């Protein structure tokens, strides 16, 4: 048998809309992800077990369930790991959720329809949006192959190692598939052992886990005295958390008093954590948790809660309403049907930032080259130096990232 264990790796699937990206992880996981449910945590999301057929041949020993008849033993196959996909469905250009999601994937997947010419506007937008966010395991997939001769493919492959020339995805591989009618779904899964390995992981760090989610889970009619702690739901990016420990989460609840805005830690136990419909003892990173608390519902409901981390109790974590940049910026913006460039930042200027799940604005009181320094409209919680931050611009009416950078302490 294989074990029911939580997911080890977030991996985003992103890419023109229409490309195929939700079509792609239902081939491989079996599931849908808009919508699915039940459940909320939002976005697409969906697991799936990734196992090998030991006697049989790659790729096609690759199996997404614990049989190896396909390539023809009764045999049980080995288990390699349980892993998640992200996916933003939809409306895109919206995405202060692609900077959430951002900070949850292990590595990547590129979604190119292969019936149209590459690279398409929001194709050349996400290849940037991915270094900008830095991650970068990337597998580039080749969708709808089917609907184009092994020629007209052959031509867009060369186009793409082309554009990625001299890139940092220079290496990235090129996996030619149909999401559609599932053609070569276990090249992709083996590229995906192959090119996204489950990073090192260190259990020892502090817990954190941004949160991506809150609800109230108790459903109407709920007699009082079963009412349930709220839920926070999110991913854990370091460190591991257990069934009753002591957590808080940052920068926490809001306070009026009744003009100077502030804000305190919200401490709580955690009551539950799942996984699916799994439930478990412990949460490491990967995959998306939902974790139960004995929180007022209020303060969880309706994702009142989105952006925060979670830290134990205990832990020493800065909330800062000012911070530090080291950052780099893009020359050019994508921006309109035209290459767009970037003006350096201009003091008093105010800039969004991401930091972690939180997406919050601020005003910029220092400019130097490679450093900057903003007045935060609200504090965020800082729970170590390493972290990458997105800077991003209003250009033309809408929220556009004009560059990347590490928080300073
Ligand atoms: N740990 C834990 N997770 C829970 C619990 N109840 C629900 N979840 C998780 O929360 C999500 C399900 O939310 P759901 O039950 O749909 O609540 P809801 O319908 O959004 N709330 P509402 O009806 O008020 O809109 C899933 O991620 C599920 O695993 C619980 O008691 N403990
Ligand atoms: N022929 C073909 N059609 C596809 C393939 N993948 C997706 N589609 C179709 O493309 C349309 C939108 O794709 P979808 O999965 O929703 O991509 P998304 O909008 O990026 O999430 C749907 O009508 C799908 O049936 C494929 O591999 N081959």
């Amino acid at each position: 048998a294989w074990p029911k264990v939580q997911p080890e790796v977030n991996i985003g699937v992103v890419g023109h809309v229409d490309h195929g990206k939700t079509t792609l992880v239902q081939a491989i996981t079996g599931i849908w992800t808009s919508k699915h449910s039940e459940e909320t945590i939002k976005l697409g999301y969906a697991e799936t077990n990734i196992g090998v057929c030991e006697s049989c041949k790659k790729p096609e020993a690759y199996v997404t369930e614990p049989s190896c008849k396909s390539c023809g033993s009764d045999d049980e196959p080995k288990f390699l790991r349980r892993i998640s996909f992200i996916d933003a469905p939809g409306h895109e250009v919206l995405m202060a959720t692609m900077l959430s999601g951002a900070a949850l994937m292990d590595g990547a997947i590129l979604v190119v329809a292969a019936n149209e010419p590459f690279p398409q506007p929001q194709t050349r937008e996400h290849f940037v949006a991915l270094g900008i966010i830095g991650v970068k395991n990337l597998i580039i997939v080749q969708n709808k192959v089917d609907v184009v001769s092994k020629e007209e493919a052959l031509s867009q492959y060369r186009q793409i190692k082309q554009f990625t020339k001299g890139t940092w995805a220079e290496n990235v591989p090129i996996i030619p598939v149909s999401a559609l009618h599932k053609i070569n779904i276990d090249s992709l899964i083996e590229g995906i052992e192959e090119y996204i390995k489950t990073p090192y992981r260190d259990l020892s760090q502090k817990p954190v886990m941004l949160v991506i989610r809150s609800f109230d889970v108790n459903k109407p009619g709920t007699q009082f005295n079963e009412l349930k702690g709220g839920v926070i739901g999110g991913s854990i990016i370091q460190g591991l958390f257990k069934v009753d420990q002591e957590i808080k989460v940052l920068p926490g609840l809001r306070v009026e008093k009744q003009g100077k805005v502030s804000y305190e830690p919200i401490f709580t136990k955690i009551s539950s954590i799942r996984f699916g419909d799994e439930e478990f003892k412990e949460a490491k990173p990967g995959g998306l948790v939902a974790i139960g608390t004995y929180l007022d519902p209020s303060l969880t409901k309706a994702d009142n809660l989105l952006g925060s981390i979670i830290t134990l109790a205990d832990a020493e974590v800065p909330v800062l309403w000012n911070i530090r940049i080291k950052y780099n910026l893009l020359e050019r913006v994508v921006g309109a049907k035209e290459m767009l460039k970037v003006d350096p930042i201009r003091a008093k200027e105010t800039l969004m930032l991401s930091v972690g799940s939180s997406t919050t604005l601020g005003i910029v009181t220092s400019v130097k080259k490679d450093e900057i320094e903003v007045e935060l409209r609200r504090p965020v919680a800082v729970w170590s130096n390493n972290i990458r931050t997105v800077i991003s611009r209003q250009i033309a009416g809408r929220w556009r990232m004009i560059g990347w950078g590490l928080v300073e302490i």
